[PDB]
């Protein structure tokens, strides 16, 4: 990533990990090593990704946010 | 929430998200972003919550505490 | 316990909690919130327990260490 | 290990124990406790390990990198 990546990878079922990063994004990653996507926060990314049953990807930042991400990379919402 | 989230999210079997904010509070809220119950501890939750078979919630906190919550937002016990 | 908790609870087949302090311990508590047993370790158990399929608990320490501990709270070896 | 071991270990399915260590390596350790073997980053390793599918163990570290590991200790990939 672009800066220390202090949070924990979370798997998902077709095998995409995903972490989040200090340099404020969320990324999600191929098992191949490409990138998928990548989310823009307003703040670091300590904390690490939770994996709904439908795949919805959540993760807190620094910005003071719970952000829910659908499987695509585009946003679902985000509790403040 | 009302501060940095550092904690990460745990989900439950009917799809709550859970996770605890430097606020002092823990959250509970709904797979569509809406607020279900937020628990009121005495300092920053940087620990991540953790669900037993009863669907109790268990985390951590800065006030040196470990809480354990019921699913509808009322304390159980806390062991100091 | 005696400090914040940092770290985040593991839960066992049993039901039974275990976390780790800064009071430099790793707690295991009974669901109904009595202290099941507490061992101590050289510095502030930031990280989080792991339960292994015998249920061995693993966690790290700030003392440089990761310790393996039986279920009933004696320990098993640390690997420095 | 050589320093503050903060991040939570991951078990594999033989029973391995993976954790990360500030002194800057991945370590892979044995249900007896003898080092399997140790992959060593740029800088300390906060986050956690995730276990993939076919067994590949991922982590973060300080120095900007999610890394992918094969079992046997030799690097799959690392994403900057
Ligand atoms: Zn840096
Ligand atoms: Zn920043
Ligand atoms: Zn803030
Ligand atoms: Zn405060
Ligand atoms: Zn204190
Ligand atoms: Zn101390
Ligand atoms: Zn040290
Ligand atoms: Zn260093």
């Amino acid at each position: 990533t672009g800066g220390s990546v202090h949070s924990s990878p979370a798997i998902g079922q077709d095998g995409t990990i995903y972490v989040g990063s200090n340099d404020h994004y969320l990324y999600a990653i191929n098992p191949n090593g490409k990138l998928k996507w990548k989310f823009e926060t307003g703040g670091s990314v300590h904390s690490s990704p939770a994996i709904g049953q439908d795949g919805t990807i959540y993760v807190g930042s620094n910005d003071h946010y719970l952000y829910a991400i659908n499987p695509n990379g585009k946003l679902k919402w985000k509790f403040e």
